[PDB]
């Protein structure tokens, strides 16, 4: 019965590589296309002074044209939120995980955020404007960033608590619901009538005050457990990361049992049933589930499911069926299912793994642990919730 305002979000792992929506700004309003990322705290793209940003679908933001921008002075006045003051205005500066260095000034202005059933709320959020971008920012569609983070006490405002400041008819809960392509953010709650079947929502404690952080526990294959370490990984919940990444000792053991799955010479059946008897002598012992394993298998050479490999060795499979499923237990000691329309996605006419080694002893739920699921940012209840979905479509 809660009131849930829907936005329409577009995109895909293979294509964008992120996924996005279009949100107002200035007046009168400038629609301006951002990466939806629940990974970092500002809003941000280039401005129109830009003689070094990326060419993306719209013109960079333009301050002269809004009636209503401010840009945020300093070194005749201080810099709230310990900023730095260059050249007299308050720097915008982010680095993110992947390797860019974005800088520029902030400013503030109003945002309009409308959802497709032509519900507003507005409001003016402190922004940056990128006077450099580089790297991945060169070669992208979006023309800047949302971050879904929290407020720090003494921080900037970001867009979510503004959001929901100025929207108390909602609860604060936010709702990311992606498919294979677009998909739908909701803030509100999430839909139950998206939910597949009707199976149950399993929720988690964050374990971070500000960022989205939560506790996982085992990573399991084929009743095998993957994790090495005692202490549960604590892994970020983010949109903007394209794949999920885990530590390289873990990765290993996936990628082991993915390898033999993957049989990229189904035309040599001598040597298929070389591998088959390969993994007979190596697995047919009580530390894995052989059962589901030779099922797997079977299944996949019974309907030939052919493989391929793209970069850094990545397994591509012409179709879903005969891939396992594999559990992750969080923290709570409950055993959620990840299935491979998840963790799998599109690339051309075949399905590839999304899972790949951490940098900087990052692990990430990327997006494809996003993908067919409801996952809910239970801002209140400081939990996150993650359930089973037909996510809408967009194309
Ligand atoms: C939009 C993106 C820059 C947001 C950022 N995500 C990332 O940095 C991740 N980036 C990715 O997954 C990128 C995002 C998409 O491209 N990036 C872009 N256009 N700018 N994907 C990507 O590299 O995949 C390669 C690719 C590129 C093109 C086509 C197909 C595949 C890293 C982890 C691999 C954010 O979610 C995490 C972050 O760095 N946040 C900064 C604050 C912070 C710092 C440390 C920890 C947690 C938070």
């Amino acid at each position: 019965k809660d009131l849930l305002y829907k936005y329409k979000l577009y995109g895909d792992i293979d294509e964008y590589a992120y996924y996005f929506l279009d949100i107002d700004i200035g007046t009168p309003e400038q629609r301006i296309s951002l990466i939806l990322d629940t990974g970092s705290s500002s809003l941000s793209f280039p401005c129109a002074g830009c003689k070094n940003c990326g060419v993306h679908m719209e013109n960079p933001f333009n301050l002269n044209n809004s009636k209503t921008s401010s840009i945020l002075y300093c070194e005749n006045e201080e810099c709230p939120f310990k900023l730095n003051c260059v050249k007299g205005k308050c720097e915008y500066m982010q680095s993110y995980c992947e390797g860019s260095q974005i800088s520029g000034f902030y400013f503030s202005d109003v945002v309009s955020v409308v959802s497709y059933n032509n519900e507003r709320v507005t409001f003016r959020k402190l922004m940056g404007c990128h006077m450099h971008e580089e790297s991945l920012f060169l070669y992208q569609q979006a023309t800047g960033v949302l971050g879904m983070s929290l407020s720090k006490p003494q921080g900037i405002p970001t867009f979510v608590n503004l959001l929901f400041d100025n929207a108390p008819q909602l609860k604060q809960v936010f709702t990311i619901c992606i498919s294979e392509n677009g998909g739908e953010l909701i803030a509100g709650g999430y839909d139950p009538a998206y939910i597949v079947r009707a199976e149950k929502v399993v929720w988690e404690n964050v374990t971070r005050k500000y960022y989205y952080y939560i506790k996982v526990r085992g990573l399991d294959m084929f009743g095998t457990n993957m994790m090495s370490s005692s202490k549960g990984l604590e892994m970020l919940v983010d949109s903007g990361s394209t794949f999920t990444h885990i530590p390289e000792d873990l990765y290993n053991k996936l990628n082991y049992f993915f390898d033999i799955l993957c049989i990229q010479d189904m035309n040599n059946a001598y040597d298929v049933n070389k591998r088959l008897k390969m993994t007979n002598e190596s697995f047919n012992n009580p530390l894995v589930q052989f059962d589901d394993f030779r099922k797997s298998l079977k299944s996949i050479i019974a309907k030939e499911n052919m493989c391929v490999k793209i970069v850094d060795g990545v397994q591509c499979w012409k179709y879903l069926e005969g891939l396992p499923d594999l559990f992750v237990t969080l923290s709570n000691n409950y055993k959620m299912k990840w299935q491979p329309h998840s963790y799998l996605y599109k690339k051309e006419s075949f399905w590839c793994k999304g899972i790949e080694k951490q940098v900087n002893n990052k692990p990430i739920l990327g997006l494809t642990f996003f993908k067919n699921r409801q996952v809910i940012f239970d801002i209140q209840k400081n939990r996150i919730g993650f359930v089973d979905a037909n996510c809408p479509s967009h194309p």
